[PDB]
């Protein structure tokens, strides 16, 4: 495969995330970049605890990444090690890490700029996520776990959608609730995913609305203070929706409301979301 990179071209680093069978670590790649002899990357791999279902899953993820091709707002595949060893997937490294912790870090200095984040930045993140999801939708790729924790931020404030997957400890993460044999991100899920096991680009649009709530609360937990229990499920069914977060404009909140239509087909497309948000950007962008 043309994606193949020699394993001995890597020096492995500090762990960036781990779950039960997988992890992602920082690494240095020699001779991988054509313009840079030495470069920092991120590498995904399995732990010795991993079984065939995991190895299969990681190979399947590599295949989907190659098939999708590149996009500015999707974490960028750089290579892989699949022969004569445990499988590694290599991507770009993103300077600021995940969007949740970045927003939290930025709470004190929020200005609404080198001095801190503004509404413009929040709208930029909103727009870039929509573009990334528009790209995935155009390849018929349904994300199923869209959330700010699965958005990375590169040094130029460029959003990169990912899915930690096996490199997140879903069994020990309050964002994932036991619902069957696995843990699911219930507070981000569309009702038809919760109740009917239906996942589509339209359920990704619901999750996108929840992600916007995360952005405009500077990394708040959706449905703050609400446990996922029978009362939660009844509330969603009865039509309960989150109120506008403090840094959102009325137009941004209108967008979240649209994304949370009970009927999936009534939710707006990621194409239209991208165009609408772009139109909300101020002149200096
Ligand atoms: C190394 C590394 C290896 C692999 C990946 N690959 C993915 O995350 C991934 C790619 C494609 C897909 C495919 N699917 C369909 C399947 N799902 C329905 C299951 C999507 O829906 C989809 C498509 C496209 C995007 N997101 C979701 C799923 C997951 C990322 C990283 N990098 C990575 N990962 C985590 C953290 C960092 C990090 C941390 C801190 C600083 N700097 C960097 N970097
Ligand atoms: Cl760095
Ligand atoms: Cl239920
Ligand atoms: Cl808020």
């Amino acid at each position: 495969s043309r994606w193949e990179f020699p394993r001995d071209g890597l020096v492995l680093g500090r762990v960036l995330g781990s779950g039960a069978f997988g992890k992602v670590v920082e690494g240095t790649a020699y001779g991988l970049s054509r313009s840079q002899p030495v470069m920092k990357v991120a590498v995904k791999m399995l732990k010795p605890t991993a079984r065939s279902s995991e190895k299969q899953a990681l190979m399947s993820e590599l295949k989907i990444m190659t098939h999708l091709g590149p996009h500015l707002n999707i974490v960028n595949l750089l290579g892989a090690c699949t022969k004569s060893g445990p499988i590694y997937i290599i991507t770009e490294y993103c300077f600021y890490g995940d969007l949740v912790n970045y927003l939290h870090k930025n709470r004190d200095s929020f200005l609404s700029n080198s001095e801190g984040l503004t509404l413009l930045d929040l709208l930029s993140f909103t727009y870039q996520v929509a573009r990334g999801m528009e790209f995935l939708a155009s390849k018929n790729c349904v994300h199923r776990d869209l959330a700010a924790r699965n958005v990375l931020l590169a040094q130029g404030k460029i959003v990169k959608i990912c899915d930690f997957g096996l490199a997140r400890d879903i069994m020990h993460d309050s964002n994932y609730v036991s619902k069957g044999s696995t843990f699911l991100p219930v507070k981000w899920m569309a009702p038809e995913s919760i109740f009917d096991n239906l996942y589509t680009t339209l359920s990704d649009v619901w999750s996108y609305g929840i992600l916007l709530w995360e952005i405009f609360s500077l990394g708040g937990t959706p449905y703050p203070g609400m446990m996922v229990d029978s009362t939660f499920y009844n509330k969603i069914k009865s039509g309960y929706r989150m109120a506008k977060p403090d840094h959102a404009t009325s137009e941004v909140y209108e967008i979240m409301v649209k994304c949370w239509n009970s009927e999936p087909e009534k939710r707006p497309s990621f194409y239209h979301l991208s165009e609408i948000v772009e139109n909300l950007l101020p002149g200096q962008y």
